[PDB]
């Protein structure tokens, strides 16, 4: 029938590869600024919105800022005052105000870092309008009363993070981060953004890019967001333990490389979901166990995708779960002891299932359904569906699952050839 899919070389994607992605001849100049003169800070805060950040700082709300060049954490160090930039023993630095990296600005935080602490209680955090990399090295959100990192307590209690927005370029290697974000519009953890629809018809600037290479991530609200990015690369990270999703790439985000990575210990929802017409990407080779809810969701509308080769088990619903996500590939993936559903496909169409594994899990090996969505919290306007499921299912095996191979109900078609279904 059909030829094995064709996935990306995930082999240029490396920290030696990284370590020369960016110009570090020409410097580096370090003010120390209000926030709100910055449209980078402005953006996801600001005026009738400081009063959060004037009590965290007490005082006038000002950020550590980064243009025109070429600056590493030692050299902020050296040039901002102690009460803002400490380093408490050597390498480890507390930061007490966010750090802005602007668009003429390349930021470097390299293994002469043994840790770099953002400060919950001064509300210090990171955005970047412009190139940034971050190599063997951990960055964390860091409670000074605690006295170690700002783990999780409630949903709208502020956390530290990284963010970075349109025109951007980021490259993290090697690096652990923990206890980032929290519920608050871009500060989910790390979120890789384009900017809010308004000023992105100002500035014009193109969709943010970069890769997320052989780090690790624990208890971040979302292990990793995007909004609207390109070609963004996650592979070989580990997110562990992570509070609401291990990795959510979202809205109208497309060519996405999310590979062999091991997610698991998601707490709420799923490890690796894609929503909101995350088009034309590749999730393959990736370890999703464990998780409150499913181990890969792709949601709303995300089309033209492979899912590919993937370990997917133990997830505490559904292995892999399609909402209103048609035209998707998903081939050779191994979905086992899940405890609900091995494959669900809800209200989608021409989804193909070549080669899959489905084995012991709780319900249905392969389950697809159609739902009215009308009456629900859905917002039909900006996520329209229709309630038809298709599917072409090819090879692959079916085998001791809970309450059976497949069951299909109200199916618009399926096809199903030399399926492998034991009894």
């Amino acid at each position: 029938e059909m030829a094995k899919p064709v996935l990306p070389d995930l082999s240029g994607y490396t920290t030696e590869a990284a370590l020369k992605k960016i110009a570090r001849n020409k410097p580096g100049k370090i003010t120390v600024a209000r926030m709100m003169e910055e449209t980078g800070l402005k953006e996801f805060i600001g005026d009738n919105k400081m009063a959060e950040w004037v009590v965290r700082q007490k005082g006038i709300p000002q950020a550590i800022m980064i243009s025109d060049g070429y600056v590493n954490l030692q050299d902020l160090v050296k040039k901002v005052p102690k009460q803002f930039l400490s380093e408490v023993s050597p390498g480890v630095y507390v930061a007490r105000l966010p750090i802005l990296v602007k668009e003429t600005g390349i930021f470097e935080i390299d293994s002469k870092t043994k840790e770099l602490r953002l400060s919950q209680e001064k509300g210090s955090f990171i955005v970047s309008e412009g190139k940034m990399l971050i190599t063997n090295t951990s960055v964390n959100a860091w409670s000074e009363t605690r006295n170690g990192l700002a783990a999780y307590r409630t949903p709208d209690e502020f956390r530290p993070f990284v963010l970075t927005w349109g025109g951007s370029q980021t490259w993290i290697a090697k690096t652990k981060m923990a206890s980032m974000g929290y519920n608050q519009s871009k500060s989910y953890g790390v979120s890789i953004s384009q900017y809010n629809p308004n000023m992105a018809k100002v500035l014009k600037r193109g969709e943010p890019t970069g890769w997320i290479i052989d780090s690790e991530f624990a208890d971040m609200w979302y292990g990793f967001y995007c909004y609207e990015t390109r070609d963004f690369v996650v592979k070989g990270n580990t997110y562990r333990d992570n509070i609401v999703y291990g990795i959510d790439p979202h809205d109208r985000s497309h060519g996405l490389i999310i590979a062999e990575n091991d997610v698991y210990g998601t707490k709420k929802k799923h490890g690796i979901i894609i929503s909101r017409e995350v088009d034309n990407s590749f999730i393959f080779r990736n370890k999703s166990h464990n998780n409150k809810l499913s181990g890969v969701v792709l949601d709303r509308n995300s089309v033209g995708n492979i899912v590919a080769y993937n370990e997917i088990y133990q997830n505490h619903t559904d292995g892999i779960t399609l909402y209103e996500s048609g035209n998707n590939l998903l081939w050779g993936n191994r979905v086992i002891a899940n405890r609900r559903h091995g494959i669900r496909v809800r209200n989608s169409v021409n989804i193909k299932l070549y080669e899959n594994v489905a084995m012991a899990n709780g319900l249905m090996g392969v389950y697809g359904h159609i739902k009215d969505l009308n009456d629900t919290d859905r917002d039909i306007e900006l996520d329209p569906f229709d309630a038809q499921v298709s599917l072409i299912m090819v090879g692959g095996e079916l085998s001791s699952n809970g309450s059976g191979p497949l069951s299909i109900d109200s199916p618009l078609s399926v096809e199903l050839y030399r399926v492998s279904m034991l009894m």
